[PDB]
């Protein structure tokens, strides 16, 4: 009976409970509008050529929590009316949007959008990409089918519209419904461990690795994970460089030392220089019959594997099978968005359908006993496949006090996303807030910043992985980690999720330290923690 709800349109008609049919020239939608706890659900099926299918239209709120489709992109509150299109980096187009025609004109939010007291959220992204655009003062929900044709009906991605003054509660409920819809993997045990990247970056040597592997026996690390550095090229995962042994030999040394071997790949990415690409130029997504650049990194054009091709999926299966055989049981799989870039594939399936085949192949290959950590990944499409997911831009050994909020590395913005995507944790997957950087030297992080970052992550019950030259972690670093792990185990809530001043009140019930509250200020870099 609300005046806002009378103002809503669903598939172009007025919002009310029922079963409905939209027949147009090019497509047919059959949908149901059902009442559910705390709002409404729209579900059904579509066939024909739905293209960019308008699902919902309502008046655009002034302040919206918007969400980028992938790990690194911002989840933040913006003013819907004063939006100006960003300059899009030609090297990273698709991190910004899978539909960049939208974002060069209009405010875009992927999967969900919130305002004070309301959540609009799609429960899945299996076939279509679900997004919202603010178009001349209206919020419009779309399902993008990328010009794919369906002879027979396929399921819509369901949409929920939830309403209640407790917006955090709504986001948590939304995420519960996503997790149900996609059979989310929420492991009962969270791995601790070590990651090479945020100290050594691409300059990691096996020599330095071995030093840290020895020191790691003194730290509470289960996993020891080799990051980007070991591989000869992007796509040539089983060929090492420099002073590294074979990929199999690395696993055996790590295992011999009593750790779970972890390894980094970018499994949907092949560089223009790689052996795999040069051997198989028809394995990639194309544009005008020619390889289409998915992004530019490592000073190379990087192409996307065409995950509609059986030869490609077999290759992935064989790769990850091989790695599992060697003893790897922790897989950090990066730049996953590449697999979902728009373009020409062998089969006329959506980039999301392709993406899902790819990640499902990896899951099958590594088995149920392996931990998969997603990163640089579309979020909804991965639910049910990954165990953990990076939900923020990279951290860094500096705060980023005047670094722009554009998805680039900075502790300040990594932590912001850990806070604003908190509700995904223990519902979609385990949230990975990125590594703690606790070293005393070779850092521009202050002790107070280290504390703020680490204690926040602990209160949020998020994955705790450390990334340091362990030689440089002394009493202060060890204490911060110890105290962090004491804050795990709870059910967190960010009580003021629509905050625009980067000050957040965060509670967590039932931690190893009881009920806890941390108030954090990411501008002033202050926290105040109460443990009861
Ligand atoms: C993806 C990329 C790298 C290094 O190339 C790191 O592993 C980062 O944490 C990931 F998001
Ligand atoms: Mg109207
Ligand atoms: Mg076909
Ligand atoms: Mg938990």
């Amino acid at each position: 009976r609300g005046s806002h709800m009378a103002s809503m349109e669903i598939f172009g008609k007025t919002f009310r409970e029922g079963r409905f049919v939209l027949k147009e020239k090019n497509f047919t939608v059959e949908f149901a509008v059902e009442k559910i706890h705390l709002g409404w659900k729209i579900s059904g099926r579509v066939k024909g050529s739905p293209g960019r299918l308008e699902v919902l239209r309502t008046k655009a709120p002034e302040k919206v929590l918007v969400n980028n489709w992938q790990s690194w992109g911002p989840c933040r509150v913006v003013d819907a009316f004063s939006f100006k299109p960003p300059e899009i980096d030609p090297n990273w187009r698709y991190t910004a949007s899978v539909v960049p025609d939208v974002l060069e004109r209009n405010l875009q939010s992927d999967y969900f959008v919130a305002e004070e007291g309301k959540v609009y959220g799609f429960l899945s992204s299996k076939i279509a990409h679900p997004f919202f655009a603010v178009e001349d003062g209206e919020l419009v929900a779309y399902l993008e089918y990328f010009d794919v044709e369906f002879d027979d009906f396929v399921p819509l991605e369901p949409l929920v519209v939830l309403e209640d003054p407790n917006t955090p509660l709504l986001l948590e409920k939304y995420a519960e419904l996503v997790g149900m819809e996609n059979n989310a993997r929420v492991p009962k045990h969270t791995p601790t461990g070590w990651c090479s990247w945020y100290h050594y970056f691409l300059d990691l040597t096996w020599e330095e690795t071995l030093k840290n592997l020895k020191l790691a026996k003194n730290f509470p690390f289960e996993v020891f994970q080799i990051d980007d550095a070991y591989e000869k090229d992007i796509g040539d995962w089983l060929v090492t460089r420099g002073d590294f042994p074979s990929v199999e030999e690395m696993a055996k040394v790590i295992a011999e030392n009593g750790f779970i071997p972890g390894i980094w790949t970018a499994p949907f990415s092949v560089s223009e220089t790689s052996d795999v690409f040069n051997e198989h130029p028809d394995w990639v997504v194309k544009e005008n019959g020619e390889p289409k650049m998915a992004y530019r990194n490592w000073n190379k054009k990087i192409y996307a594997l065409d995950l509609s091709k059986d030869e490609v999926l077999n290759w992935l299966f064989d790769l990850f099978s091989s790695l599992r055989k060697m003893g790897y049981r922790y897989f950090k799989i990066d730049f996953l968005f590449a697999g979902a870039v728009p373009g020409e594939r062998k089969k006329n399936i959506t980039p999301i359908q392709a993406f899902r085949k790819g990640i499902e192949t990896i899951r099958k290959a590594v088995g149920e006993d392996s931990f998969i950590l997603g990163c640089g990944s579309p979020l909804l499409p991965a639910v049910g496949c990954v165990d953990g997911m990076r939900i923020g831009p990279d951290t860094a050994p500096f705060w980023g006090e005047h670094i722009e909020d554009n998805g680039a590395p900075a502790a300040r913005w990594a932590l912001r996303n850990a806070i604003t995507r908190y509700f995904m944790h223990d519902r979609f997957w385990l949230n990975d807030p990125d590594c703690l950087i606790l070293r005393e030297e070779k850092t521009d992080l202050t002790q107070k910043e280290k504390e703020l970052y680490s204690y926040t992550c602990g209160v949020l019950d998020n994955m705790i992985i450390e990334s340091d030259d362990l030689s440089l972690v002394r009493d202060h670093g060890k204490k911060v980690l110890k105290e962090t792990l004491e804050l795990l185990g709870g059910r967190p809530r960010v009580q003021n999720i629509m905050s625009e001043d980067l000050r957040y009140e965060i509670v967590s019930s039932g931690t190893l330290s009881g009920n806890v509250k941390i108030v954090v200020d990411l501008n002033s870099r202050e926290y105040h923690l109460e443990k009861e």
